[PDB]
């Protein structure tokens, strides 16, 4: 039986894989014919049909896990295939699937279509919680999975640098995904979502395919990456010609995102990357200012942004950490992680002994 | 001298001016024909020009204001036509004026091309309180200022119904304009600005603009109102194929704004009118998401909302109200006034004495 764990969300599904690497010669010659054929398949390629990718850069080599060493594998394809991962499933010549995200309750009837297989659903958060902090604990083939942007306020000497969660307790977990969860932990046992967001990486996404015909999440984020925002915000100084010093907002602060379209002529002479950019600029920043306004009323310090919405996106991270940095003086610390998407996929996957 | 207070927003000048009817028979006699001029042009005509309106609806009758009974009249035309404005002011037929708003500062060499003007700039969040307070202390026509929605929560009860300030203290103030600012009032004396947000009413506009071609504000109200918003949001249903029930997220939820937009076959259906509506419905509840998280923070259960996003925007009221009510398990109360952009205006013109 393979050992996954899949967290189907709205958008996409990531999935865990364990590929065992102490198979003795017994184990091996009484493999499973069809079991055999799942891990050859798995490991000897890196895209799965026309839309599942293996991020190879993520695994975890040689570790220990249910008492086996083995290689954690993380995979990811869209959750609108999923039907063609379930019907290749059915494939004649094929066992327990720890899953969570609102689709292990909406696909569970299909899962079911295959026989040789027992569905255990997990819960969302629960699964967060414990991948987070056990890939923070087996570390990240050594290497630090935390880390932060040191000097974010600071343009020559931003730089990306490891953060220690040794004790991670209280935690503020940002998810985002298609919307946004916020969850405080203040222990392993102890965790709570205390608010979320509509306005997630969903919205970037169908905004800046709306307004700029952009095909794909990496094809937005690389005209976002050409933009200029000022031409669609309206900004502190377009409104006061200047700084509004009284409250502290800077003349370059936003007043108003997209403020600048409501005027024929600027709509007219905007670009495409310009939107791709304020679209951006306006789902990271609202997704700060609300972290920002949880970690003060739950008093928590430490706010770690994790889900696929930055997957590839140094832009938002930099504007989450220069965020946080300012608007609290400094005594808030956005903190990111390399597994960002996965955390879901992989405390599902350490459900399996209780099955 | 005419008796003025300007509010000069992002997007809209708003004017409130005081029309003395207890004119003595001497007063009358030796008034000057370009002060006497202005009256009969303010109170003759309800279109100044091609963009000025006057709001008759709102107007005070038979206020008493430094000593003398009169009118209180509301004006309001686009930022962008106060050159117009000015220009006309320097009509050679042609005095102190208290302006506040960001474009008190902007525009503040522009006003001094009128050679008998003196220009006071006040403070906008000093202004918004006072006129705030003045006007629900002195009533409207002898009506509350203040209203709300009761049970905003069930449909077939929900009314509009008068609300009482008598001591309106605590009170968080949500000023929904091009942006939004929140204050905190705990005294005519103790306020601060505690928060505010970029996505206000200029994004509304700004990206319903984009989206749907709409020329005017009220254009795209009445879109919206056509509109159906989840043909663009994805639910909580879309992912989870029902509820979220063990946080207590129903299935009608929004999960992510805009984020069947990520589609192509859903772009290919979706209307302008649909649009229309999933961005105010979008812009109005991160409004008030945020509003009820400052709310819970400052531990103030009254929230006022004001501004001019809110005129003639009944459903983004009863969105407001709807939302308050149902996170907070009716704990807040959403609250709204007749005068809703012209407090700033109001707080200028009661700076008089001042100068
Ligand atoms: N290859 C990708 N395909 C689609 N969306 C992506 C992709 N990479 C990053 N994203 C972004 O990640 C978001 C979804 O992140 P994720 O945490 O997997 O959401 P969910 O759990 O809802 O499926 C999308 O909204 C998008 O902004
Ligand atoms: N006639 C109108 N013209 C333009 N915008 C309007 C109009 N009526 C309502 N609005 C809305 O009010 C918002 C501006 O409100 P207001 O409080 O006057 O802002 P500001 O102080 O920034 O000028 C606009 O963003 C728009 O959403
Ligand atoms: C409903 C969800 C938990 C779904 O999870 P996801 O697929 O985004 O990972 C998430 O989209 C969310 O919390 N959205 C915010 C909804 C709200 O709090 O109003
Ligand atoms: C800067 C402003 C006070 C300008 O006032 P306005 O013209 O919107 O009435 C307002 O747009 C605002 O507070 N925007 C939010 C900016 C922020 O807090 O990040
Ligand atoms: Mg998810
Ligand atoms: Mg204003």
């Amino acid at each position: 039986s393979p050992w996954f764990g899949m967290d189907i969300g709205g958008t996409l599904v990531k999935l865990s894989y364990f590929e065992p690497i102490d198979i003795t010669a017994e184990e091996e010659q009484e493999e499973v014919e069809s079991l055999k054929s799942i891990r050859k398949y798995l490991t000897s390629n890196v895209a799965y049909g026309s839309t599942g990718i293996r991020d190879v850069h993520l695994e975890l080599k040689d570790l220990t896990l249910f008492g086996r060493r083995g290689n954690l594998h993380f995979i990811r394809f869209p959750t609108q295939d999923l039907p063609t991962f379930i019907q290749m499933g059915r494939d004649k010549n094929f066992t327990v699937l720890c899953a969570t995200g609102g689709g292990a309750y909406k696909f569970e009837k299909d899962f079911r279509t295959i026989g040789n297989l027992h569905l255990h659903k997990l819960d969302e958060l629960d699964c967060l919680v414990k991948g987070l902090l056990y890939i923070d604990s087996v570390s990240f083939n050594g290497q630090a999975e935390c880390y932060y942007f040191a000097n974010a306020s600071e343009p020559e000497r931003c730089q990306k640098m490891p953060f220690n969660l040794d004790d991670p307790y209280p935690l503020l977990v940002v998810n985002i995904g298609s919307g946004v969860s916020i969850l405080a932990v203040h222990s392993k046992d102890n965790y709570k979502r205390v608010t979320g967001t509509s306005l997630g990486g969903g919205t970037f996404l169908g905004l800046c395919s709306l307004l700029t015909g952009c095909e794909s999440f990496e094809e937005a984020l690389e005209m976002a990456s050409k933009g200029d925002s000022t031409q669609a915000d309206k900004l502190v100084r377009d409104i006061y010609g200047g700084d509004y010093e009284r409250f502290g907002l800077p003349g370059w602060a936003v007043a108003s995102s997209f403020g600048n379209m409501i005027y024929k002529e600027k709509r007219e002479s905007v670009s495409k990357e310009d939107l791709a950019r304020a679209t951006l600029v306006t789902i990271t920043n609202n997704i700060g200012s609300v972290a920002r306004m949880c970690a003060v009323n739950e008093k928590i310090n430490r706010v770690v942004f994790v889900g696929n919405f930055l997957r590839v996106n140094t832009l938002s991270m930099k504007l989450l950490a220069y965020a946080l940095d300012y608007w609290s003086k400094g005594q808030l610390k956005a903190l990111f992680l390399e597994h960002e998407g996965y955390f879901g996929a992989v405390g599902a996957l350490l459900g399996l002994p209780n099955f």
